[PDB]
Parts: structure tokens; sequence; C-alpha cells
């Protein structure tokens, strides 16, 4: 008996991802784990979108 | 006798301004009042960066 996910996993626009889709056609996954580990100084993310 | 800036002015990126230079090799400077407002549904700021 084995344990499996009941439903599909849902992936949503942020409203940064809107504004550089609206203006750059280009959309960076979840914008703000990228921005503050790119202001605290941190090289690694821990987890991908 | 008139009164003058008595200073230069301060332009700043914004964080998110980093992550768009560094990706997209752009700026959209007050990128989150155009976030904001844009989410909001208003269509004018009140004043330029």
């Amino acid at each position: 008996t084995v344990s499996a996910p009941a439903t599909y996993g849902n992936f949503v626009l942020s409203p940064e991802n809107a504004v550089t889709a609206i203006s750059y056609h280009s959309i960076l996954a979840d914008f703000n784990s990228y921005k503050a580990h790119l202001t605290s100084g941190q090289p690694h993310l821990p987890n991908d979108s």
C-alpha cells in the first residue's frame, strides 16, 4: 500500500512575476526567494520551484 | 534670495531591481509601486522615480 499525492500541485504567478511578464516577456519562478537569498548573501536556495 | 536644494538627491535600486538587472539586463524604477498599483487595479502613479 503506497502513499501517493491525492491531487495536482498548483503553480501560481506572483505580482513580481506579473510585472516581469508584462515588461520583459519573462518569468523567474519564485522571484522573492531569489531576491531574499540574493540580498542576504546566501548562495543556495533550499528548494526548487 | 532664493531657496535651493542643499544636497543631491539619492536614487537607489531596490532588491527587485537587483534581481531584474542581473537576469534581464534591465531596470523598472519603482518596481514595487508598479506592482502594487497593477495588482490593485489603479491606473495612475502619484509621481515618477
